[PDB]
């Protein structure tokens, strides 16, 4: 269920983003390999706004990790 692509466009430092999802509803968790610990977590409905999430922000690829995943990472982890 929860098996989604990574969120990054090059290579530097292993910079990426693993999502997952459910087969619920939609998931939306921000996890970084840099650190080693995933530091992400959101709640998403409708699968649109997931890719407009990542789609949009004004980072650029390993850019977009440092953005997408402070705004992902806003609210406290489990």
């Amino acid at each position: 269920m929860k098996f989604i692509k990574y969120l990054s466009t090059a290579h530097l430092n292993y910079m990426n983003i693993a999502v997952y999802e459910n087969g619920s509803k939609i998931k939306a968790r921000v996890e970084n390999v840099v650190n080693g610990k995933s530091v992400g977590a959101r709640d998403f409905d409708s699968t649109e706004q997931l890719e407009s999430w990542f789609y949009g922000l004004p980072g650029s690829g390993l850019g977009r990790i440092e953005n997408a995943m402070n705004e992902i990472s806003r609210r406290e982890n489990p």
